[PDB]
């Protein structure tokens, strides 16, 4: 008596990326038993509970919300954080910070935009907030952001940060930020993480997570772009509209191709919301722009898959 | 033998504007018969057809891709359009333009950046596409930007513009664009458009349009920041997904609130994809956090909708 689990069938290229707001571009897999992957945003059970930083809107993923504060001497603005609904921001809220906030370390290049309550006046400047500097304390509450303005902010009035792209310092190695998989000190460099969703990892041998990428837009130097997520957005939204219950630990997917009726792949999709293939290796996965995923059958973490 | 159709059960604020990136806020009705209104984003029937520019991403809605050109003696680039994938753009396929091109006319203003394939360069610099400028030629294969830079793009690299608010002309009466209900002139303003979604409105006395609004952000001068979109865009992938058949011309929801149990209003919501209430005025309407709507019957266009 249990409501039937499915995933959509909205193609790869056809849904969003949960952790930016960015289509999908492909699905990659590789190893990662050397480090911890523990993003954040894009966290959500098969059964529809959202986790971590998860929210359901693909378009205020990586955004900010509040007031700002002009640093003097510089073109640095502190923003007081709201809540996602513009509401006063509660720190002791059982999540790890607010809902949306960037889940890696990075400097994220986008505008942040202001309107004046009293006469509709209005004011947009290119901004950059770096997640792994000292100033990122999201959970206590303020972030702060370089803009390219030293006085035409307001205090006091609703200003919003959309991002767009990642930045890299050019003078030193290429590609080494942003670095997706390191998660941002939420309160700050002497205060531990809270409330996270968990660390995830493939048990089975020969087995590799299997990642929903995209290409972040670059918005100056060398940065790498590559962001993977463990969900599609819309896999969230799904999972959070139909919360059928998880039958057992692993759902069997398999990947098929409309234009051969045949599977391409099979996959685990774990209850705690994330997929694991059987590979070794890094590997862009080459797929038709019709396939879709289509959930089979409950099985579980001993189940072993056909070699993708 | 019909498909049960269905709506998603997101909440309002759960969900996503289809005419801008951006969240849903408030339902809002006002009359519309001294108007067409033909918006080109945000349209798909009942059974999943989905019409105009309208595409299935909530994030590439008002974005653009292609590669640029710098027009000298300016801060204006061209860019020469690739569809929504980038490849080659074909001006003969049978849509007003590019999916998700803006269907208003307006200053948008957002981030344009670029990535050398060569070395993974980056670069990014605020930009602004006017939709009713003369340049403005997007079924033809190109629009114009204005930046701040005069020198920095390349040439023959894959160039985005990611939107993210509006603007106005401060030394004009304020709120005079965006003009949300004019479309651009697709090909330029001696062409006629092609292809377009059909203009929509109640035909029963006493009913309007019930439309899904968000606030755009403004980034200079005194902008109408206002959006109404007929389709909130998680609606739009759910027909495309579901597919199921229209069984009548109207489909009657009834909008709940489950804290009390019951019915707040119902309304209708047409097979060629838009919904119209029983109610004579403008109205921002005052919804529960947690209300959804639901469908409960097909009717047709001659059901009687009680007063909203």
């Amino acid at each position: 008596g249990s409501k039937p689990f499915t995933v959509p069938i909205l193609t790869v290229e056809e849904m969003t990326n949960s952790r930016f707001p960015i289509p999908l571009e492909k699905l990659f897999t590789g190893p990662s038993g050397a480090f911890v992957v523990q993003p954040q945003n894009g966290r959500c059970t098969t059964d529809g509970v959202l986790l971590g930083t998860t929210q359901l809107s693909p378009v205020n993923i990586c955004t900010f919300r509040g007031d700002v504060t002009h640093i003097a001497g510089s073109r640095n603005y502190t923003m007081n954080l709201a809540s996602l609904n513009w509401n006063n921001y509660d720190p002791t809220e059982e999540i790890p910070a607010p809902l949306g906030t960037p889940d890696f370390v990075g400097k994220i290049q986008g505008l942040l935009t202001q309107t004046t309550k009293g006469d509709g006046s209005t004011r947009g400047h290119k901004a950059t907030v770096y997640t792994g500097s000292a100033p990122f304390t999201p959970k206590l509450g303020s972030v702060q952001f370089s803009t390219d303005t030293e006085n035409d902010f307001e205090t006091h009035q609703n200003t919003k940060f959309t991002p767009v792209g990642v930045i890299q310092d050019g003078s030193t190695t290429h590609r080494n930020e942003p670095q997706q998989w390191v998660l941002p000190s939420y309160s700050g460099r002497n205060v531990h993480n809270v409330h996270l969703a968990p660390a995830v990892a493939p048990t089975f041998p020969g087995e590799q997570l299997l990642f929903f990428r995209s290409t972040m837009p670059g918005c100056s130097g060398y940065p790498n772009m590559d962001l993977d997520c463990l969900l599609p957005q819309e896999w969230v939204q799904h999972f959070y509209q139909e919360a059928a219950p998880a039958q057992s630990d692993v759902a069997l997917l398999r990947f098929v191709n409309p234009d051969t009726g045949r599977v391409l792949f099979e996959c685990k999709l774990h209850k705690s919301g994330y997929v694991t293939v059987a590979h070794t290796g890094q590997h862009d996965l080459v797929i038709p722009p019709n396939g879709y995923f289509r959930f089979d059958s409950w099985v579980n973490q001993f189940y072993t898959l056909a070699p993708m």
